[PDB]
């Protein structure tokens, strides 16, 4: 069906170009520079055709970017660029080769001719159906070591870069109060003795001469949510006093905000007058209670020492028979520990870690039937009852081609859109105490949900709903033989998938819709003073678990696809290009960063691209023998084995530099910095870091 | 075939009292107290009915046994131990339930009354063929359950015991040098430095207040092997000079000795009197050559600290950027180091483990035709042409029930006699500088071609041999289907080669004819002074790499056969008892330790028991649902995540004890040896270790 993908891509690039448009339009009106350019804000440097400003999104080079926006910023700009280095050469291998035989014809050749102009869809010729044992069986063969080998290489040699970037960054970071710390969980109970004590003697009797001081982790988080609760209290009441300065004449005000005006709160201002000062008072006696609350103090504390070689020392070994007690590990900066999760026992967290795993389940398989919804919607639609006079004004055969193939990506788009933030919810339920580990495991969690559903249960439920479209249930009949002939026409579909997440999505994203929204509205609704647009300012982070599981879906779909249709892969290419430009603009200009670790993350990164090069081997060992092994399993059982083995040895020779950190590094740091500053307090560095946000 | 297992066990439990007999007869003669009590010896403190040897070898509880064998021996004891622990109760719920359901009739009870005394090969009625989806079903899927969390549990309590008897041994463990120095493997090249200013620098600036002294790894092989030709020659000379001295009249002596005296050597004492003399003379120019060889340093040290928190923290951190530069891990104890595989540069340890896998799957593919041959003995030999009229003396029922099921499993002994000393020739071949790894890697060896080879290439090479006795070459035919009435004829088989390779063969382990024999030849031919006897006293460790590997081949038979045939079972306990028995009585008189690793070989032993489980319950998935899934692949589906889970489990909670020093147990002995010995002088007792056996 070229007629859908061609209608959906014209619309999809008038999208994208008219939000360039919008984007270009908004940015040069200067009202709101304070929102399009929050970088040059947090880091003082700034105050107060059309498309150009691609151009110089490439100036300002790699160095001065790590220097400038951080290194988890440009390790994941280098994630999108491995896309680009991975995907050209199998794309223009794969079309020279695989489904057009033209590798050179013409230098310049302005319009093809009758070139799958006609009928793209069915390239189930060989792949699938007709054996050869000849030439294209081979041709695929020869593609997929191609191809495998080509990722592996690339992924090597990126992951070598990558290693070596993050020591130099490490070696030449500014101090920090986390290079000194270690946090140690489980700290076992004690009657006679406090956690203080308990940690003061130990880390005197088993690192004496390097060990500084430790804090101890307060139980604080009623106190931190009487806190935020005021804070909304004051926006509220600051919104409605200024609502009724407006309008001084104005009667009383409403009742309870949403819950259909329950209540009958009348003068609302005095009601939250009398809210606030009851919590305020309530904030106080909770500082007094909790200062001075001896239950409060949690089994687990900061420990800072004298030297990074110290550190690293106690953050890398066993410390007691027991490996449940005292457990070490390197502490996250102030900045990223998530101190509501620093309250749960550590005998709590694994049961926890089963519930997360349970209602993961239970959420990737209860979202089908709205992906069922969708690809029944990427079936033919013969139910016109939904629309049976007025689809929206008329009924055309452009309006079948919309509903058949842009409908179902902004549906799946759409319902994709919380999920993010449901898995984020799910992750921070179960303490993992640093922001880097949350957006992590969220970002794990929904790459898994988003290759087990949206691509696997998408095929199965365009196979299962198209051919066997009303049959009956039926056990014994060897039912995945038709996923040969199935995957094909999931590329149908993947292509306008891609074409609506990718291309329309990354350039409505440069928009920054919501956070431009809630500026203004913030602004008109709740200034109070103007020193306070600043604190308005909040750009978020690069949004690593809702970027990431993205581009590695879009890895996973054009390496499974590449040997079967490279009809898919140059809409990837353009994916992978657009995302770069936009987000290297992102990095420059938004996108403060929450948390500085760097690119600690990079192993995930490459595993899953591991997972999805032996994924897309086994799917095309599967489809290709559809129901003859065609001496074709014993050299596609070849490809997942060596792929495995190329994966772990990229691990034991280049993830030691992302998980170990070798003590001559330290010593070096620890030399230098002594060296240059030979009279530095570091008690009086590192003594008041680590308290609370709370206690200030 | 009863009757097979019956004359056959008739024989063996023969076989095995006679071997008790005479190795009581043995013992009780004097002049060999020598051999048959090698320790005692050793260690000073000894010098100079028929089978109650049993009684005083549980005697002289655990504690005295890990002070006086070492912990290694206790620990291989305990794996003996467990196999009672894991197996006795499996057996009782097995014949309670499964094939028998007589669990109480009488508590005294002398003879069964038919109880499967006709024919209990044929237990195929409904493991493999007939569905029930009511009773028998259910009862192989409860047994898998009862059976699997049984032996989970009680591994798990092992592994829990066996890593606080570690930790306990390790804190009160005499001073060692290997406590505190660790070997640097791939020290980085440099040009106007040498090794040892290296090792030197590097460790002054990385380890500064607790680096003591380094000793350099010297490549003296060709010195070693020169000596090793001279003791060679030494004994040659020695044996031909006392012959002559019993027959003064004699004329000149023999060529080349065994290659079919292809020289002419004449009065060979003469002839080795210079080959003595030249060697000698080359081993004085060899040594004064290598002491003042540059070119004989090889990359790698042996760093001592002052304290043994130093020591784990250098062995247990990464020591450079590079992950493959200054290798730092525990050093072997100077009698354990194998020197060597020293010389061998870590750059080359790779290629040469890839040609131990290329061998070893050359060596265990070959093999499989003498195992094929020990089927075919195994399956009805009906080509009489190899006996035709005496098979040895006369033919009759009891000469074919012997060649059935006595020649097949002397045979697979005998054939897998050498396979031991070639795989630890295959593992020596290829540096792992200390003889516990050795043994450890030899063990895993043998272990992985014992499963795959002896077990699994016999169910098969007797399952294709015997019904598909002589057929075509078909493929396409779902090959895999038979299995599971092609497994119970193979457990008739395996109760024989049990029984010959288990009761018998520790029977005549314990005889110790070769050590005897070796000894007595030595000391009649090879004397030459008194004080040579207790020289040639060498009664050889335990056998880690010969014994473990049989344990766990029975432990995976009798995990398989127990929900399909618990006929098997008693056999195994049998095994397992008399095995320990005669193992502690070694433990207690014989077997001097070669090196003292505190059971770091455990977390093998559990995970080759945990795959054996996991192999157990594939095998009864695809026995059970023959061509019916039957339901129990839902349930059989379970049994191995669980068991990985449970394993996982394990190894998070319990390996840390065994591959991990926690530095707080380094810290407590460092403290309390410096108190008990407060003038100890540390470099004088470290700095002369660690240098080579060659140069004294």
């Amino acid at each position: 069906t070229l007629q859908d993908i061609g209608v959906s891509a014209g619309i999809n690039i008038l999208s994208a170009f008219v939000f360039f448009i919008i984007f270009a339009v908004l940015r040069l009106q200067p009202f709101n520079d304070r929102v399009y350019f929050s970088k040059w804000y947090l880091k003082g440097l700034r105050s107060s055709k059309f498309l150009n400003w691609m151009p110089e999104a490439l100036k300002m080079p790699e160095p001065e970017l790590i220097d400038h926006a951080g290194l988890d910023s440009v390790v994941y700009l280098r994630i999108y660029w491995l896309g680009l280095k991975i995907f050209t050469p199998i794309a223009v291998l794969a079309w020279a080769v695989l489904v057009p035989v033209n590798w050179t014809n013409n230098t310049l050749e302005m319009a093809k001719q009758l070139r799958n102009v006609t009928s793209s869809d069915i390239d189930k010729l060989s792949v699938s159906n007709i054996p050869e044992y000849s030439m294209r069986f081979w041709t695929h063969i020869v593609m997929a070591y191609a191809f495998t080998i080509w990722t592996c290489y690339v992924l090597m040699k990126e992951y070598e870069t990558i290693a070596n970037m993050r020591l130099q960054f490490v070696a030449s970071e500014a101090r920090r109060p986390d290079q000194f710390t270690v946090l140690v969980r489980n700290v076992p109970p004690d009657a006679d003795e406090s956690v203080s004590e308990l940690v003061e003697h130990f880390f005197l009797v088993n690192h004496p001469d390097h060990y500084l001081t430790h804090q101890v982790v307060c139980n604080a988080n009623k106190l931190a949510d009487l806190v935020k609760k005021k804070k909304k209290l004051q926006n509220w009441l600051d919104y409605y006093q200024l609502k009724y300065a407006r309008n001084n004449s104005q009667r009383i005000m409403v009742k309870l905000g949403f819950l259909g005006l329950w209540g009958q709160k009348v003068d609302a201002i005095e009601h939250y007058i009398a809210e606030i000062d009851k919590i305020s008072k309530e904030i106080s006696k909770e500082r007094e209670e909790v200062v001075n609350d001896p239950k409060a103090i949690m089994p687990a504390a900061f420990v800072s020492f004298k030297t990074r070689w110290a550190a690293a020392v106690c953050a890398q070994t066993q410390q007691t028979r027991n490996p449940t007690q005292w457990l070490t590990e390197w502490a996250p900066e102030p900045r990223d520990v998530f101190w509501s999760n620093l309250a749960i026992p550590y005998v709590s967290l694994t049961v926890r870690r089963l519930i997360m795993h349970v209602a993961f389940f239970f959420l990737t398989f209860f979202f089908i039937v709205p992906i069922a919804f969708v690809q029944s919607l990427a079936t033919i639609e013969g139910i016109v009852k939904a629309a049976p006079f007025l689809k929206f004004i008329v009924d055309d055969k452009f309006m079948k081609s919309v509903i058949q193939g842009f409908l179902p990506g902004i549906a799946l788009k759409l319902f994709l859109a919380f999920l993010p933030s449901i898995l984020m919810i799910m992750s921070k339920f179960e303490g993992f105490t640093s922001i880097s580990s949350l957006e992590r495991r969220a970002a794990f969690r929904y790459y898994i949900f988003n290759l087990v559903n949206v691509f696997l249960a998408s095929v199965i439920a365009g196979a299962a709903f198209e051919q066997l479209n009303s049959f009956l249930n039926q056990s014994a009949n060897q039912i995945p033989k038709t996923i040969g002939v199935a995957i094909p026409m999931k590329a149908t579909f993947f292509i306008t998938y891609i074409m609506v997440d990718g291309w329309a999505g990354v350039a409505g994203e440069i928009l920054m819709l919501k956070p431009l929204i809630m500026f203004h509205l913030k602004n008109a609704f709740l200034v109070k003073t103007d020193k306070d647009r600043e604190e308005a300012m909040d750009p978020g982070s690069i949004g690593f678990n809702t970027g990431e599981p993205r581009i590695q879906l879009y890895f996973l779909l054009g390496l499974v696809y590449a040997p079967v249709t490279p009809m898919l892969l140059p809409f990837i290419l353009v994916f992978f290009a657009l995302a770069y430009i936009v987000y290297r603009h992102q990095i420059i200009n938004v996108y403060n960063q929450e948390y500085e670790s760097a690119a600690a993350f990079w192993p995930d990164v490459h595993g899953r691209v591991i997972a999805a090069l032996v994924i897309s081997q086994l799917l095309l060992m599967g489809l290709l023998g559809t129901k003859h092994a065609a001496l074709a399993a014993p050299f596609l059982i070849a490809l997942p084995v060596l792929t495995i083995g190329f994966h772990h040895f990229c691990k034991g020779r280049y993830e030691p530099a992302f998980i170990r950190y070798p003590l001559q590094e330290a010593m070096m740091k620890d030399t230098l910095e002594t060296a240059r500053e030979p009279n530095l307090n570091l008690k009086g560095y590192l003594q008041n870091a680590y308290v609370h946000p709370v206690f200030k």
